[PDB]
């Protein structure tokens, strides 16, 4: 399966892990790669491996972490944004950030 | 038990999968096949087995992403729709699509 | 140990199963012995199995789907019914149906 | 330990069972001997053994079907009563029945 | 570690028994050793084995009855009183009783 | 693994306990190492070993006693705080005691 990279700085990434699964409206799209904490700005960045099919997201989409029911494991939802394509059509590629993210309660 | 195929959209599937049961009123009638997020719309698509005995039910029906108590699976609900008598019977066959959904939570 | 049958539509039976207790005051009277769904109006039809030494339930009696404490098993309540005794002697019998259901929400 | 008999009649004995507890401000005192459903009042008839050292409870007493915090077992609370002595002095004896009952919520 | 013993009257001692924890502000600083009901009174006494370390605690403490988490096991709060230093140093000492008691929930 | 200590005071420290992590953003950079009672103010002391290389830690920073999802483990969220730099180089290091700190409720 090609992949691609993305990153995410979230405040707090509560019980997310490497490996953790990357879903839009539920269905797996990709995984955690590397969590590191950035000893400089003590934000944690995360690293993900997004399935090449999954190929035109816009960059204003945003990533939620979320919990599987009630006592379920954590997980990234990536809500796939709007842009309108007259004003401009920037899309997330190999390498690119969401800036748009939403820690855990 | 032969079965029949339907399609539905949901913008969510929540932790709907493979083998999830489909019910009427709390009743087993078929089973989710398939999931797969469409690359052009980002909105998961499911395929379901419908267990043939239950072939009258009328195009106007619709489901619901539901969970067993506070702590259990989720499955989908199919409420029956109704059927006007006065302009005839409109019925899902294999391969028809169930236009009217409700997502996770 | 014999047993009557009644019989019982719900519109919605939750995780009440085959085996599934009947009891009177929480005390065990008797059994769930199928649950299908009905061909004709696509709602759930209950098959209850009454012990013969409770033979004087008056068919104004109810029925209930409940749980044990918060997270336990699906049973049902049957709640013994007011008689006028001025239209009495209406009391079940194998084969009768109770009009007066109540569903799991 | 010798014991003397009491009876209660409740509406509802939820999931109370022979040898369940029978408890005063939480320490155990008895227990239960006996449930059955009167097949003629269809109200379920507890039979208690207390330790005959717990002796001097007012017949205003009140017993109540009670859970062990939240998920745990049944129990019966006998809340021990008020009688003003310059009005009579009604105390339970061996053989007396409780009417003051409150069931499973 | 030595001990010294308290007494406690509750109206309610809920899930405490014999080994149950006693804390203050979380950290363990004795037992239950004992649980009676005063068949005078009908109040159940509690008997502490208190750490002789923790040996400076005023008489005007409290104790509660509370849970760990929503789920878990009762255990005494120790709540350390005010002692006017104006009036000096009225202290808890083997076979003292704390007159200021909590009950479950 | 080079570890420094640091020290807190709480008024309830819950279910927190030896070896229970220490969390940045939800990344764990150390454990609690010791809880003893203070014997001046009968207050939870807690000691935490926190890795050398998160080691700019500003001591406006708080420590929070949290739950991992709804029914599982304790730990220390420390949340690093804002630093006016014309006061700046107010840098936590070992032996150092945190002042800002938030108990189990």
């Amino acid at each position: 399966e090609p992949t691609y990279t993305l990153y995410a700085t979230f405040d707090n990434i509560g019980g997310l892990k490497a490996r953790s699964p990357v879903s839009i409206g539920g269905v797996v799209v990709g995984r955690v790669a590397d969590i590191t904490l950035d000893p400089k700005t003590y934000l944690p960045r995360v690293t993900l491996e997004i399935e090449q099919r999954y190929n035109h997201i816009p960059d204003t989409s945003s990533l939620s972490i979320r919990t599987s029911g009630l006592l379920g494991e954590q997980y990234l939802a990536l809500n796939v944004g709007f842009e309108d394509p007259e004003l401009g059509t920037a899309i997330l590629k190999d390498g690119d950030t969401i800036q748009d993210t939403k820690s855990a309660m």
